[PDB]
């Protein structure tokens, strides 16, 4: 806890938390490529940071946080959270895709890994909203997307 205003932040405050994390992650990968720990953390963090970092370098961001995950996973294959995360990055990866067909995949992908970390432990809420994510997977994308600043509206009525 380096410093801080504590209160709301600009969210910056939030990036560089983040950052450091990132770079700890990122820079302990050639420190040690075994850690899953360290590797999935490297990814959780992309994710966040892909929040606040533009779609397009988010997207790049999370497509790189998968393949992180993939290591980590070879690590320590019960890493549910390792799981969790390739779903969680393809989910977010999805809004960022307009593709419904690769958007939906996706999140139809990262469904196949939240039975996996629920697998662990069902009780996680956490797995449960990325799995109760999923409910609305295809929706959650037509609302994303639909929800904005687009034109049209739909064609149907009550």
């Amino acid at each position: 806890g380096p410093l801080g205003s504590m209160d709301t932040e600009t969210e910056f405050d939030r990036i560089l938390l983040f950052e450091q994390i990132r770079q700890d992650a990122e820079n302990t990968y050639k420190s040690n490529p075994l850690d899953a720990d360290n590797l999935t953390r490297w990814g959780g963090v992309l994710l966040e940071l892909s929040q606040f970092h533009s779609i397009s370098d988010a997207k790049q961001m999370i497509q790189e946080a998968i393949t992180k995950f993939e290591e980590a996973l070879l690590i320590d294959p019960k890493k549910d959270e390792a799981v969790w995360c390739i779903g969680n990055a393809y989910t977010s990866f999805a809004f960022l895709t307009p593709d419904e067909t690769e958007a939906k995949h996706n999140f139809d992908l990262a469904t196949q890994f939240f039975q996996q970390a629920v697998d662990e432990q069902p009780d996680n809420t956490h797995y449960l909203k990325s799995l109760e994510m999923t409910a609305k997977a295809p929706q959650l994308h037509a609302e994303a997307y639909k929800q904005g600043l687009g034109g049209s509206h739909h064609h149907h009525h009550h």
